């Protein structure tokens, strides 16, 4: 889907026909791949009804695009619809660390187990799988493949059918070598539909592993349906996260995801393709942030960003500061280089004394000014201006392209900014 929400972007964008009409053509193809890739129908309707809403209650920031705040709002939701801005601790601090893997069959389930050791092997943690996937026959000597192939060690039980067993066998044998992160790969006897009985299945091999964390894997072909074994699942435990896997073989990722994020859950990895490496962390914000281009989310996480380290870091000052420009000028910069942003830039200032109403100080170009100096500084430096003299004061130049009396020019202007800030009160 997200592949296809980038062409009705680009058609959107494309300023073709009004702008009404352009949304509801775009809110028309945006709920028509939704369903399509299988997310709940509720879901999709209290988005595209969200959208709308804040459509007519948040007019675009001054030098926005009206065709560009739409979309930034789109990502937004279509984020949080799969669980918005949120970035899973995926590094524990627990050393050894035990991780149950648990699901339906064939969720993509032992090749998970593979990528996921592989995975923090590559963080360069001394990782140990345990094999107790006695169901599928095949489950074992597939593991011990991978983990030679990984140079993970591998603990199975070939033919024995007792997976708590095996499991309290391996664990035991990986805390003993000392290991650090111990992944026991499980199955389970049912599938979707059969949830509660799938659930109590895992309990009498999670009590007896007692693991710090316990990993649903979700096959993402099962769409929105992964629902309801989600749902209880993220219930049954305080120590519950889910993989989603396969999401590159069906048009019904979204469902899987939607559904999933709807309980609340932590998707920490998402599993991509069919090689070892690729397992990827998973932030919705970026996940969609996969779609169309950075720039077009940009003045987003940048005007947001921006305006907060603004308005309030005045305030702050009010009630040693001079590195703070930077992100003020930065903030700027972020949203076009040129004057469509100086306008309705009034300046950092925010307003004080000055003749009449004509300011004073600064020019538009006045621009790749503030700059100079910034890059002209190391942070000790954008702590305490005081400690800029002579020598500092030409590498400093130098460094921007300008001439000493210009970060003179800059300096007398900040200490007459500072010395206001502190006035005020």
């Amino acid at each position: 889907m997200l592949e296809n929400i980038r062409d009705a972007v680009r058609k959107f964008l494309t300023g073709s026909t009004p702008y009404e009409k352009a949304v509801d053509e775009f809110i028309k193809d945006l709920q028509k791949s939704l369903i399509s890739s299988d997310v709940n129908v509720k879901l999709v309707f209290s988005l595209t009804a969200k959208i709308k809403e804040r459509l007519n209650k948040e007019k675009p920031p001054s030098v926005l695009e009206r065709k560009e705040w739409f979309i930034s709002i789109v990502y937004d939701e279509l984020s949080k619809l799969f669980g918005g801005d949120k970035e899973p601790n995926v590094n524990p601090t627990k050393l050894p660390f035990i991780i149950m893997l648990v699901g339906v069959q064939g969720s993509g389930k032992t090749t998970t187990a593979g990528k996921l050791a592989y995975f923090y092997k590559k963080r360069g943690y001394k990782v140990g799988l345990v094999a107790a996937d006695v169901y599928r026959p095949a489950a074992y000597d597939q593991l011990l493949q991978l983990g030679n192939q990984i140079g993970v060690q591998v603990y199975g039980e070939p033919n024995n059918q007792n997976p708590i067993e095996i499991a309290k066998k391996g664990v035991d044998i990986f805390v003993k070598n000392k290991m650090d992160i111990i992944i026991v790969d499980t199955a389970g006897r049912h599938g979707y539909g059969e949830e509660t009985k799938l659930l109590e299945e895992m309990k009498e091999m999670y009590d007896v592993l007692k693991p710090d964390d316990v990993i649903l894997v979700i096959d993402a072909s099962i769409g929105q349906k992964a629902y309801d074994l989600a749902s209880r699942f993220h219930q049954a435990s305080p120590i519950g996260s889910v993989i989603i896997t396969k999401m590159d073989g069906t048009a019904k990722g979204g469902g899987a995801l939607s559904a999933v994020v709807a309980t609340g859950a932590t998707i920490k990895f998402i599993g991509t393709g069919e090689k070892i490496d690729e397992l990827e962390t998973f932030n919705a914000k970026r996940f969609v942030s996969r779609i169309l281009g950075m720039g077009d989310i940009e003045s987003i996480l940048e005007k947001v960003k921006g305006l907060e380290e603004y308005d309030k870091i005045q305030k702050k000052m009010e009630d040693l500061t001079l590195r703070d420009v930077y992100a003020q000028i930065i903030a700027l910069r972020k949203m076009g280089p040129l004057s469509k942003v100086l306008q309705h830039i009034p300046g950092l200032g925010i307003m004080l004394p000055t003749p009449s109403e004509d300011q004073l100080k600064i020019g538009e170009e006045k621009i790749r000014r503030w700059l100079a100096a910034l890059n002209s500084m190391t942070y000790k430096e954008l702590e305490n201006p005081n400690i800029i003299d002579k020598s500092r004061m030409r590498r400093i130049a130098e460094g921007s392209g300008l001439e000493v009396e210009e970060v003179r020019e800059l300096l007398e202007w900040y200490n007459n900014m500072n010395r206001l800030l502190k006035m005020v009160k």
